[PDB]
């Protein structure tokens, strides 16, 4: 385990790495659920880098419909919501440090928009420390980016039956590299991914979770095989056993045909992510971003697409990650068989 | 996730329909495991409703042969068993507020005969707020139970192979509505639920617990069939694979046969509790009513059933709510499918 | 002693007095020295209210130099000095909950012009019930303030040989009545008295410090007379015994000519507040209101003037109240043997 | 669940038959992460046998690679590596209480080779009260050991298919019975078992985790059969479908072949642990002594073995019960269809 | 008020002052008294300088005759007596950070001699930031130390009556000048002043508090003078007012003729304590170093002396600080009206 000596160390790495200096000033974002080890070590670490430093701290907003206590689980309303003080107070800072979870929100937007970065780190300490984030990290990651700015599809295969056509050049690519250096950024300690979004109304195919696949924020390893058919950038059909019923019961409880929608699509690059890790923990330990970054995953999400334009404003929002994919830019492959292949200096 | 703030108000309400004012006395009763942020919500809820509000502290009572946290897996003494002078300061109160969890018990039947009504809250916050009681939940259940009143017994099929006839008379109707505004009412916040028992050694035929139906407090979905044979009121049988081979393994540690005798039969009215709220948990996080009271299940109990004065007093309990059953009230179905049809007010 | 439902409740009806609802947003400030359960109290009723509530928390700025606890010993930069971010962090609120005692500074001036009203609340619980703000108290200060703002100098006498001048008409009045429900206004739960500054290098006479009489930060009831020669607005002569040595030793300390330089004088108006308080309490147990706002003290202090565009930013700050004074607004008797006597409506 | 006041008894009664009495020193080790209620039981129990007790207090040594909380996942450097100071504040204890998991190091080694005695006390108090150590366990367990410590071989086959040979004699028995009884001994509240190594590069033939059997770390119940085929000590095979995979993964992580290599092997004797136990419980609850210790089971585990001189020091370290097993030593059974036969006074 | 962050680089501070480094061990020893503030600044402080760090807790220790929380007040056995292997986890550290305040005992001494070197830090944050030792002080009160080691006697005189003549050379000198930076070093985060012993049944004449001169642990600056006529060494008169009538009832209490012998006679060479300073705390916010340390007092002390080998083991332990004097080394002034004039280096 982490001490706080060490957890204050490592703060003061990733906050110089965010280009955090006696010229900056950091806000910690923080409310009653936040680890105290974690926002005393951000305020102690930016005080220690000469940083002018304070904490807002948000009264915790509740979605009564919310099930568990995943904060990925259910993207509404946020305590920002209607909140413009505590948004200014946020948007005064350089740099946040988020420990509460700010969901990507029109708040969040806006904040980023002035020029305030913001670094997401929520993790276990443990977890933080395995994938301490390095500057080579972001070098592959941007590597990768390259490509992917340069795509007109994005195309997914595998032995399981992934058949899956995404049409690109409407939406961005976002990077994930683990800190949050570039104003008007927003970062998570930990990741090493980068994903885009699908042209409005266009991916096609079928998406299959084989058995070992993972479906967040349920946090399960599939035993049993779940197909999903896409036609028009929504899941039209939810097909296997047991798994399969589940998935469509918690899909529907939210009562609104936009939970269905494809939103992020994308690839792993973070090989200190394990696709094991998820299963050496408890649910509330964190919301698992091994099962998000893993190098040569393939991970895509429903729901929500709001933070980049798009039209659904739907809370529900599932991260699945696929093993063993094929991955295609336009035809050329950058995974093949669950491996990164390509750009080569994306590899580990 | 629920604010402080958000709590007392959530405490202010539910105290509140269970009719506390500022004639009521109210006693927080709770142990070192306690929640405090809920024992502290509770405190301040009563004392901004001007109750008269006082905290009563035990020291835990431990089964040294009890596996896991649950407290609802072994039912035998409890922090009042032999503790007349903490009973008599629960007793005091109008209103107690159970966040230890005292389970049924010849002691907790005293308090309320002396017209103390008792609710019991201690799932989290978050859970407590999606499942916030209603008047419109005491009316559904209360039509429901008008029904179970007059039945002369109970019916169970599904397809994966449940034929289960208890007959009635012989026991009362209990409802769960979620708050406890009657004078020797025991409520528990969350709920919306009713169940009876079957008479004596009567209850006969198959319960099949389908994949995806639940154990408590084992809190897992069947990856596998098992299959109970009853007859005469007892599991006989239990058969399948490795979720059978478990069930059996732990029911025989007691080394009792009353384990196996089946105690209450009901089914869930709460439609804000959901059969999928279990997988997005850990064990340790509660007791799991939305396992309990999702709306269209049927819930069956194993083990001791001295709460409405039957033989068995055995520790073991297991709660195993089933899904997509027919549920029959004397050839009148009150849930088709898993969903609720009878009485129309219910649903 | 008080609950925390009480101190909560206690909280809800001075925020309402303050002007706090779903309008309005609220900052509350604290640092790690502030009382857990006021900021607790103030951030829950604030919620209560419907107000947007947020807490901001800076680090503790210490003065190396400072001796004791009392904030108000040492008036020098603060947690806010060179932290734009952070005051602009308190500049969107509507509403400030001072639980860390931000000096009147430089800073807290800035925040006050933004439109923003700060409240000030750090004394203990039971010393917050006791003097429990009202609409009632309001009332008698501003018709006190009435009459300070008509006046064009201030006189002491008292028998144990007070004769001190102030002409007035550069510096404005100032009230506290214990709430900040006007705009851009400071005020501090508990007060109820007032205040002008004397004319620039204007201030003569004496100010003599009878048995009883007490000096704030010290804490102490002088067994000893001091007497205080004051010309051109200094202090030119401390004389007594112990007391008046240890008085000159403390003041010396500072190697400043500018702490000897008389600052806000008023009287007080809060029959609530009690001369005897102070004798029934540790010193670190608040900053003893009750001394500064007694019905009818001469209240005076020396040192820093900054606060109202005085020459003087020094950092030594005395507050010294006196009982058993004659205080005049020009020919006019406001006190007499330390009894309010004017205006009528000021009185208890 | 246990009371502070039952937990100091408890902690009274282990503390006895670990022989503290008023000529004994106590050192109750912890760090940040170590159950507090525990910590104070065992000071308090020390103190009312009249022992002189201390805390020592080490900062958490963290892996940075280890996945989990569960410290048995990760055999590397602890606390006291490189920390002589800490190491001589223990060995001057006559016990120590540890409640942070001071893995099995030469440093540890050292302590016990001093005479100082080591109690470990990490699981949860419930589970403390459910296995309370007795005279009796520790009479059939050191039953057990006279047998094991003549054996020349150990032997196991199940109907699942397990079919194990290991050539004994080149190393100690070692048995855990749940108290710190004699100078320079380890042990483990609670507990109940005992094992060998096998042979250097001697163990050979097939381990069947069959459905129900479990992994630790990984605390899961097997829904399908792992096979492993072992040549020479080593596992050569991972073979199944889901779980194997899981497995195969985990195991290539730690990029070492010393990782497949078979280190202890032994059977329970502790009737009041249970196969079922671990099911009731979330992984970070403890490591499950249930499913270490419980009455018959077959126990081996994987990787390194420095603690008796073997070769391998790999950080990567699983332990598997494997249920309904025959177990012999030489062609004598010591359990058959996973009940203890054998000897006769080592039975329940 | 010093926030957490400083706390640790204050520490950083004073460690490297005292040698901590990568190749040192330190031992933060507490008890249930501790400021947990300053405890978590040194274990952090010390594991950022790559330092071996551990706690060591021990059971609080009560003398329970002692009265007020000062633990200066009761001079006795401590947590150490009879705690061998606590002692030997201290003496296992290069440096000892003492939050818990070890009386000058035989352990101690042990402790010391074995080269472990031992910092006390107990005083608050705000007055440890005050008081930040300088190697500008070591040096200062160094050149104090060469002159009162060659000193053959030491002398008082006050215009308020002191008369007061202490014959040494059986006694050594001791500083304090906030560091532990020497093997078998002990000191006082924060000091800055130096003292020794009379040579035994040698003390003579009179020492006067004034009105303003303080009495440690009462912490009370005197309103009325209190004579002491000492003779071969002890305290033989006590008169005066108020305070020598409560004084005479304090040191009767202890029923102990050693409680009225001189021990440590010094002067302070700490310009940033303040004598005013004890004016503005309240007694349990610390020992008042200031009081002790405060530039050109004379500093004398009563009761043991068991520490330097003297015949005196009695508990009862006060510290006087006087103003205004004039200290003589042999014919030298070293203060004049209590301002430091020799040596020069010392100012
Ligand atoms: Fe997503
Ligand atoms: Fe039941
Ligand atoms: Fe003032
Ligand atoms: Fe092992
Ligand atoms: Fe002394």
């Amino acid at each position: 385990p982490v001490s706080n000596a060490q957890l204050t160390q490592m703060f003061e790495h990733v906050l110089k790495l965010s280009r955090v200096d006696e010229t900056q000033s950091v806000a910690v974002l923080k409310s009653h659920y936040s680890d105290p080890r974690t926002v005393n070590a951000a305020m102690e670490a930016a005080q220690r880098l000469k940083a002018k430093v304070y904490a807002v701290e948000l009264p915790a907003f509740n979605h009564p419909t919310a099930m568990g206590n995943d904060m990925t689980a259910y993207c509404g309303d946020t305590a920002l919501t209607g909140n413009l003080a505590a948004q200014r107070a946020l948007e005064a800072a350089d740099l946040v440090v988020d420990t509460m979870m700010l969901l990507h929100s029109p708040e969040q937007e806006q904040i980023l928009k002035t020029g305030t970065r913001i670094l997401l780190a929520v993790e276990p300490p443990e977890v933080l420390a395995r994938m301490l984030p390095t500057e080579d990290d972001k070098r592959r990651v941007l590597a990768a980016e390259t490509l992917l700015k340069q795509a007109r599809s994005l195309h997914v295969r595998s032995k399981a039956g992934s058949d899956f056509h995404a049409p690109l050049g409407q939406y961005p690519a976002v990077t994930e590299y683990g800190y949050a250096d570039e104003p008007g950024r927003w970062d998570h300690w930990p990741s090493g991914f980068l994903f885009t979004w699908p042209n409005e109304d266009s991916a096609e195919g079928t998406l299959v979770l084989d058995v070992g696949d993972i479906i967040l924020p349920f946090k399960n390893y599939c035993r049993e095989r779940i197909t999903l058919e896409i036609e028009k950038g929504f899941i039209t059909g939810i097909h296997g056993g047991f798994e399969a019923e589940y998935l469509r019961d918690y899909m529907k409880y939210f009562n609104d045909p936009e939970v269905y929608g494809i939103s992020h699509i994308g690839w792993g690059l973070q090989p200190r992510a394990q696709w094991t890790a998820m299963g050496l923990h408890d649910r509330n330990d964190g919301m698992c971003m091994d099962a998000r970054a893993f190098y040569g995953n393939f991970l895509f999400s429903t729901g929500p697409n709001t933070e980049v334009g798009g039209k659904r404003k739907t809370p529900c929002h599932l991260d699945i990650p696929l093993r063993n994919c094929d991955i295609y830019l336009d035809d050329k492959a950058v995974v093949l068989a669950g491996d990164v292949v390509a750009p080569e200096e994306s590899r580990a």
